[PDB]
């Protein structure tokens, strides 16, 4: 049984990192392909940019905002990890495309609060999960709160399961037009962040578009798509592994890819 040793070689990472793994593969229409945990609540942390910029095109595709738009701040504005927005700080502004882009590619954490702003706040994100039939997911804090990862704490959570499928209703399900969809996967095609994560450990032929995240107390995040020749599959991986190190977080989420890819070649 291919999908029992996936279960097995997730437990033994699992067992020998004191870690917890949950994973969601689905196909383009939500269908559950194969997952771990799946329904376990774990801090979304960074991963919810990709939500956001899908909500951001959803407006832009409705004509409720527009891409082009420039949105002005200030020093106010600058937290923690703003790479961005530090440099277009002294030009007094960012578009909305140009933060969106920024949030998803380098996880800007000033232009994703920029947004945030402009769409209605946690509500509105909360509310757009909803909207797209996730009933989970949920944003309740902005940045850099909205990372504490507090064991237990259910704000600023999803599961995998959840994830997923918000991420195959946006990429495969018709959130967005053909053309904002084209854009947001190219987007997570060319993601800044995540050479060490998920995509490490997938085939280099496998198209791969995914969306990162990091919070405290050993939060380690990748959610996204990739397409194993024709077929389309949407992912989301949440991992919590207090005792290990940033680097070797990183080489877990790639152990993860790794076992998805045994998987994904062995049912094929
Ligand atoms: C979201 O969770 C969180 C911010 N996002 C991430 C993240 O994982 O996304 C981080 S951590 C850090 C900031 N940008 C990082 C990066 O160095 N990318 C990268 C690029 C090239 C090579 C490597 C490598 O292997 O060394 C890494 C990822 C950030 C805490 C909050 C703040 O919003
Ligand atoms: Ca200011």
């Amino acid at each position: 049984s291919e999908k029992l040793t996936f279960k097995t070689d997730l437990e033994k990472l699992e067992r020998e990192k004191a870690a917890q793994i949950g994973v969601a593969i689905v196909d383009p229409q939500g269908e559950i392909v194969a997952g771990h945990r799946m329904a376990q609540r774990f801090a979304m942390c960074s991963t919810f940019k990709f939500p956001l910029a899908a909500l951001v095109f959803e407006r832009i595709d409705s004509g409720t905002e527009r891409g082009d738009r420039k949105l002005s701040y200030g020093p106010d504005m600058i937290v923690e990890w703003s790479p961005a927005t530090e440099r277009f700080l002294a030009s007094g502004h960012m578009t909305v495309l140009e933060a969106a882009q920024a949030a998803v590619q380098l996880s800007d954490n000033g232009a994703t609060n920029l947004l945030l702003r402009e769409i209605g706040g946690p509500a509105a994100m909360t509310q757009y999960f909803r909207k797209i039939g996730d009933s989970v997911s949920r944003l309740d804090r902005k940045e850099p709160e909205m990372n504490d990862n507090t064991p237990g704490d259910l704000r600023d959570t999803t599961t995998p399961i959840a994830m997923a499928r918000t991420v195959a209703k946006v990429l495969y399900g018709g959130a967005l037009t053909s053309t904002s969809t084209h854009t947001i996967e190219r987007w997570l095609i060319g993601n800044q962040t995540g050479d060490a994560t998920l995509r490490a450990g997938f085939p280099k032929d496998w198209v791969v578009g995914e969306k990162t995240g990091t919070c405290a107390n050993g939060g380690r995040n990748d959610i996204g798509f990739f397409k194993a020749q024709e077929r389309d599959y949407a992912v989301a991986v949440y991992t919590t592994a207090p005792k290990l190190s940033a680097v070797e977080r990183d080489e877990l989420v790639a152990s993860v890819g790794q076992v998805i890819t045994q998987l994904i070649l062995s049912t094929d």
